[PDB]
């Protein structure tokens, strides 16, 4: 016995010419799903027909074994191409499995009988559980088609009810090749669930299986044995081998020569034969025949149902994932004129449902109630690449007069390459430290202006401040719907403890005045309690544990560890995020240019006013953007705060003194000028009067009203000043039998207030210190018109918190201020030790609204 081709045994005189009309023709009942795989010892070829018994023979499943050498690849091609050549696409599909890396149906691609062709699963594991789910929903969609097309029982009941006179589609026997099924179910046990399945379903459902393996043992078939109708026994390793699978150790003792095999079935004789070979040439009195054989089949055809889709590898981009995008008019570079823009709707990435045979694009619905976003994963897991793809995506759907987006980058700084879009506003990395907290400020500020003005216009929900703007009738707010960005949580609450709770209570209420969270972290337990609860829309990645997740622990752990953009969907499913690019290009290595360019594009398409701004302390503030005296009143504006950028005051009506702290060349001898000149533009020399101790001379411009009394430049002419108003003040002390009401009032005594204006006062508080004799005149000031405004410099002011003057007028909780300085000094007022600051900045500390930073006002001259 030689071995013969392919060709021959099908009839075919000349293989270079094939006609698939004359092929693919109808067969007669016995002939379909019937073709030769070689010759007996007799010379008669030997057909296998993979039909069910009922209806031909042999059974709708079989086994074969095949040790290395036996041709068992070779037959497998054999096998299948042969059928390929004797039925159409429309009547026959295959799904080729191989476990391990073997090259057995390579080339099959070509042929539209091929739906899958799954090789190498030895490897990536966990394709086999997808493998599974991906056949498992084949048999289900198989049944509900026979279920809702008629209501048949098989598929040969709706095969032919088709064909007899009925409008039909045409649907396919599913022949399965599985090799190494032995050394899979050593590796996935679980998985002959799915055969013992297609044993009790394969026949009516018109899927065929085929079981092929290296080698074998017998506990391997447990429950399949039954099923397995016809048995191929090529040359076996072991006597036991060619048993479990014949009856007989025969196929233990066939020649080395590949190709020698038996062929079992039910209660009839074995039948030795010699395969065919399809991997040759053929002669005249290079190529082999399985090339020229596909060339010519490839392309026709219908194109097979896909059962097996690409399993997530390479990522797609937003344009992937998108509606083609053009710049529109007074719209920007949007999917133009498309129902889901402007829905508050955002795609993200491509989710997986391998059950279903499809894979999703995954949106996410912030128009309420899982408004706020929340993400999660380990180191390098893909966050910071997420949040600017979330971005980009509503960026892509919205315009900026829509959408805003303020940001705090604590991870990485990658955010900033999106800082140019016109829908961001702020973009604060972490050695910004003034701009993160007034990014926070100006969001809080947004949220109780909308909680008040929502109430007094007819605004019921932010859905209706949505389609108010739409009207382009409407400007509100100035803003639509804002997003707070934060890349890393556990960075905020450790270097900003105090944002914490803030941005925490965005989230309680913002989603109904159109306000978003979306914050990322590491770790879902990095995020308290009380907010992790809030983020309505979590997007979880792979993490450092798979417990602590928010879906699935078992799923969280199946989600590949070095592959970053995997996640898990909330329905518990694997998804891969999509880049934040618009130009086509899936390569990560390749991202930076290609979000440079989604930017430029999306910035050059919007002719419109951007992105508010945040808001900062000035470096320089005017005293005439300050209140008016007529505004203000006897009240006197020094500055504003870094809270809400409004006015401070000093009310010498309260609180008689006021004492600011701060290094050289901070902006003391100006806050001395201004309170000064605040003084003269709300009092009448009748009503208060001023003394200096300036002995830098600095307080000359606001020393030459009539409010003047006394100007010292020097210790004698100071302490000269102290004994007159001394006695002075003293006159004013209160006799001891006054009526509550005349202490309150006042009335025991007139004139006007003093004002006693000191400046640097450390050089003032010598040994012989002038203002001692006035330090027991201080808790009595209020009864009496006694006011004390002192400057005094940076250096050794800790120490001299226990001098007699200062440490009273500290005791009897005085307005104060602290500028720039150093921690050496310690706490000097309230609860911030004095650091580093800008000219004219300090911290206001008052005993009502406690400690408070704020930027003093510049007055010329
Ligand atoms: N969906 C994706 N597809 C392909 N590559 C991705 C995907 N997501 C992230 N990457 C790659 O992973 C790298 C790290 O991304 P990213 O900075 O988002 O991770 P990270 O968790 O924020 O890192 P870190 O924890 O250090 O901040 C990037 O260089 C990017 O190229
Ligand atoms: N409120 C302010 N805002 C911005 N800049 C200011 C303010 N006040 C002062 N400056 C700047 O600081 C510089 C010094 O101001 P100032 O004379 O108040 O310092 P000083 O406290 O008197 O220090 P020194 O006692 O060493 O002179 C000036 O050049 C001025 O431009
Ligand atoms: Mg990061
Ligand atoms: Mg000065």
């Amino acid at each position: 016995s030689a071995n013969m081709t392919l060709t021959s045994l099908l009839h075919i005189d000349n293989p270079y010419n094939l006609d698939p009309a004359v092929l693919w023709r109808p067969r007669p009942q016995r002939n379909r799903l019937r073709v030769p795989i070689g010759l007996d010892a007799d010379g008669r070829p030997l057909e296998l027909d993979i039909k069910e018994s009922a209806q031909g023979g042999m059974g709708p499943h079989g086994l074969c074994i095949g040790a290395t050498g036996s041709g068992k690849s070779e037959l497998l091609r054999t096998l299948v191409l042969a059928l390929a050549m004797t039925h159409s696409p429309e009547v026959l599909n295959f799904v080729l499995v191989d476990f391990k890396g073997g090259a057995t149906f390579l080339g099959m691609e070509g042929l539209r009988h091929v739906s899958a062709i799954i090789t190498n699963l030895e490897e990536e594991l966990p394709l086999v559980d997808r493998m599974y789910d991906a056949l498992h929903g084949e048999m289900v969609r198989r049944q509900e088609h026979l279920r809702h097309s008629g209501n048949y029982a098989s598929l040969r009941d709706y095969e032919k009810a088709r064909m007899e006179g009925a409008p039909l589609p045409p649907m396919p026997t599913l022949f399965i090749v599985l090799d190494e099924f032995s050394e899979l179910l050593s590796a996935k046990p679980d998985f002959a669930e799915l055969f013992v399945m297609i044993g009790r379903l394969g026949r009516s459902l018109g899927v065929h299986l085929l079981l092929a393996s290296q080698r074998l043992e017998e506990g391997k078939l447990r429950g399949l044995d039954t099923h397995l109708s016809y048995r191929i026994g090529l040359r076996t390793f072991s006597a036991m081998e060619s048993r479990v699978v014949l009856g007989v150790p025969d196929a233990y003792e066939l020649p080395p020569s590949p190709g020698n095999g038996y062929l079992k079935f039910a209660t009839e004789p074995l039948v030795r034969f010699k395969a065919a070979y399809v991997s040759g040439p053929v002669d005249e009195e290079s190529e082999s025949l399985f090339d020229v054989v596909v060339r010519q089949l490839a392309g026709h055809g219908p194109e097979p149902h896909q059962i097996w889709l690409p399993p997530l590898d390479v990522p797609p981009t937003l344009d992937e994932l998108l509606p083609p995008l053009s710049p529109s008019a007074a719209h920007g570079y949007t999917a133009d004129g498309w129902e889901w823009r402007g829905r508050l709707h955002a795609v993200v990435g491509l989710v997986d449902r391998p059950f279903d045979q499809r894979r999703d694009p995954y949106w996410l619905d912030l128009s309420g109630g899982a408004g706020h976003v929340g993400v999660a994963g380990g180191p390098q897991t893909g966050k910071s690449t997420m949040l600017r793809t979330l971005i980009t995506s509503l960026a892509l759907l919205h315009t900026p007069q829509e959408v805003q987006f303020y940001c705090l980058d604590f991870g990485g700084g990658t955010l900033a390459g999106l800082a140019e879009l016109p829908h961001v506003g702020s973009v604060a990395t972490r050695l910004d430290a003034d701009r993160i907290r007034r990014t926070v400020a100006e969001v809080s500020a947004l949220l109780e202006q909308r909680e008040q003005e929502f109430t007094e216009r007819g605004i019921d929900s932010m859905a209706t401040y949505r389609r108010l703007r739409a009207t382009g009738e409407y400007a509100g707010d100035g803003f639509g719907d804002v997003f707070l960005v934060v890349d890393n949580w556990l960075t905020l609450r450790q270097d900003y403890e105090a944002l914490e709770d803030s941005i925490t209570q965005l989230a309680a209420r913002g989603l109904g005045y159109g306000i978003h969270v979306v914050l990322s972290s590491n770790k879902w337990s990095e995020f308290r309690t009380s907010i992790r609860d809030l983020l309505g829309t979590k997007l979880e990645l792979r993490l450092g544990d798979p417990y602590e997740s928010e879906v699935d622990r078992k799923k969280a752990a199946n989600v590949p560890e070095n592959r970053p953009g995997r996640g898990l969907t909330r329905d518990g499913y694997h998804f891969l995020t999509a880049l934040p690019r618009i130009d086509g290009d899936t390569s990560a290595e390749t991202l930076t240019e290609g979000i440079a360019t989604t930017v430029k594009t999306i910035r050059e398409a919007w002719h419109g006013p951007t992105a508010p701004p945040v808001r900062m302390l000035p470096n320089v503030l005017p005293a005439a953007q300050l209140p008016s005296a007529a505004e203000s009143g006897t009240r006197i504006p020094i500055g504003i705060d870094e809270d809400s950028l409004s006015p401070v005051y000093l009310d010498f009506n309260t609180d008689p003194h006021f004492l600011v702290f701060g290094d050289t060349e901070c902006g003391k001898s100006n806050l001395l000028r201004l309170i000064t000149a605040g003084i003269i533009e709300r009092y009448t020399p009748q009503q208060a009067r001023l003394i200096f101790i300036d002995y830098s001379r600095s307080l000359l411009d606001v020393a030459t009203t009539e409010h003047q009394i006394g100007y010292a430049a020097s210790s004698t002419a100071a302490s000269s000043l102290v004994r007159d108003i001394k006695g002075a003040m003293e006159a004013r002390l209160p006799p001891p039998d006054l009526t509550p009401e005349q202490l309150r009032s006042r009335s025991w005594w007139t004139g006007a207030e003093l004002f006693l204006v000191v400046d640097d006062y450390e050089m003032v508080a010598t040994s012989d210190n002038p203002l001692r004799p006035l330090a027991e005149l201080l808790p009595q000031a209020r009864d009496i018109g006694l006011h004390l405004i002192i400057a005094r410099s940076m250096g050794g002011a800790g120490r001299a918190l226990y001098e007699p003057i200062i440490q009273r007028i500290k005791e009897m909780a005085s307005p104060g201020l602290v500028m720039s300085g150093n921690k050496d000094e310690g706490i000097l007022l309230g609860n911030v030790k004095p650091h580093k600051l800008p000219q004219g900045r300090g911290y206001f500390v008052e005993r009502r609204s406690g400690t408070r930073l704020i930027q003093t006002a510049y007055r010329e001259s």
